[PDB]
This record gives structure tokens, sequence and C-alpha cells, in this order.
């Protein structure tokens, strides 16, 4: 959808992952998070409306989603190994990506 | 100084900023962190000793310090413009940079 919908999706599924106790639930939530992050990367945040596409600010904004997606992919691999707790710990650590982008651009 | 020397400097001074009794101590600690990070950026982590200066792992390692230096510079700017409580709040967010790189390479 749009950036507000993608953001609550990300937040909702972090909670799902912390709640869960098996690999399938974690995998499903991470998969949902991955789609939301890639969709949000296409948007321009309101505080960067007139910035150029390759501007330093737009570059760092887009890079933040690439990096979030990379670490979602890393947590997905752990869940696919049956390493539930390690996948959950990796998911919890995604909050650093949320907070970093927010402090720049939210 | 080698890598774990720089890491001790980063660890000690991040704690100084949180506990500092005055603003001059915040700036001085941020300055020491910045120097340690730029030195550490020129190191090879032991888990990557088998990688070239061009490996994707060495690239992400170097970029982590670039980004940490940028955010130290942001906090230094707050401190230099007299907004030292804001600089302290920004320094607290630096721990995510530590945790992210450690997740990969520590
Ligand atoms: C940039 C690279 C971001 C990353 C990574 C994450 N978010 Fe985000 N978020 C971003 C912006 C620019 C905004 C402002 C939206 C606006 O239209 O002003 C937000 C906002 C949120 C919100 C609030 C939703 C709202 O309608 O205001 C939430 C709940 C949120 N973000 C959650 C969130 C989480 C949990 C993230 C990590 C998993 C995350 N975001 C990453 C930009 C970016
Ligand atoms: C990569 C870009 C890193 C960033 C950013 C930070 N650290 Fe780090 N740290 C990194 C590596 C590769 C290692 C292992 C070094 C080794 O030779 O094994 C470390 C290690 C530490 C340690 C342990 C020190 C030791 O004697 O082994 C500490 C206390 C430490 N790091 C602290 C630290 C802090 C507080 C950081 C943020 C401010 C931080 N590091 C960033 C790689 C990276
Ligand atoms: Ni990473
Ligand atoms: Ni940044």
């Amino acid at each position: 959808a749009d950036l507000e919908d993608n953001m609550e999706t990300l937040n909702d599924n972090l909670k799902v992952i912390e709640k869960a106790d098996n690999a399938a639930q974690v995998k499903d939530a991470l998969t949902k998070m991955r789609a939301a992050a890639l969709d949000a990367q296409k948007a321009t945040p309101p505080k960067l409306e007139d910035k150029s596409p390759d501007s330093p600010e737009m570059w760092h904004f887009r890079a933040g989603f690439d990096h979030l997606v990379g670490h979602i992919d890393d947590a997905l691999k752990l869940a696919n190994e049956g390493k539930v707790k390690e996948a959950q710990a990796a998911a919890e650590q995604l909050k650093c990506h949320c907070n970093h982008c927010h402090q720049h651009y939210r």
C-alpha cells in the first residue's frame, strides 16, 4: 500500500515474531515484513518531497530499506533452518533499522 | 592502535557520554569515539581475514564505520550548538551501530 500502511505492517509483525514459539509463524511474519519494506522503499517521505532521486538524503532513505530487507532475509534463513530463537533475536534487532531511519526522516 | 584497542575506546567513551557530569565530557568522549571509529575502519576483522579489500563482507564492514562516524558527527554538531542533552540522546542511538556490526563480524 502506502508508507503508513507498510509501517504498521512492519510493527505488527515484529510483535507476532516475538510472540511466536515455532519456525513457521516466524517465517510467515518475516515474509510479510519483507514485502512491506520493499514497497515502502519506493515512496518519498514527506520531509524529502523536492529532493533529487540521487540526492544524499533520498539515497540514505532508500539504502535504509535495502539494509532492513537484507537483515530480514538473514532472519528468514535462520527460520528456514528451524533456528526459531535465533530468528527471533535477529527480528528483535531489526528495531535498530526502524529507529535509525525514523530519526533521520520521520 | 589495533582493532580491539579501538573497540575498548568506543566502549568506554559511549559509557562516559551516558554518565557524564558536564557537557565538555560529552564532546570529549564523542571526539575520542570518532577517532577510534576511523582507525578501526582501516582494520581487518578476524572473521574476514580471508577476504580481499573488495569482498562484500569487507565492504559492509568499512561502510559500518563510515555510517557510525556520520552519526557521531551528527551528535558532535548537537553538542557544539549547545544542545548537549540532545547530543546525549543521539549517542544512546549509537549502540545500534555497535550491535549491527557485531551481529555480522564480531
Ligand atoms: C526508512 C528507511 C524507514 C525504515 C527502515 C522504517 N521506517 Fe517506519 N517510518 C518511516 C517514515 C519516513 C515514516 C513517516 C511516515 C509518514 O507518512 O510521516 C515512518 C513511520 C512509521 C510508523 C508510524 C506510522 C504512521 O502512520 O505514522 C510506524 C509505526 C513505523 N514507521 C514502524 C516501523 C518499524 C517497526 C520499522 C522496522 C521494522 C520501520 N518503521 C522501518 C521510515 C522508515
Ligand atoms: C563494524 C563496523 C563495527 C562497529 C561499528 C563496532 N564494532 Fe566493536 N567490534 C567489531 C569487531 C569485528 C570486533 C571483533 C574484533 C576482534 O578482533 O575479534 C569487535 C569487538 C568489540 C569489542 C570486544 C573487544 C575485544 O577485546 O574483543 C567491544 C567491547 C566492542 N567491539 C565495542 C564496540 C562498541 C561499544 C561499538 C559502538 C560504539 C562498536 N564496537 C562498534 C566491529 C565493530
Ligand atoms: Ni548489515
Ligand atoms: Ni544514518
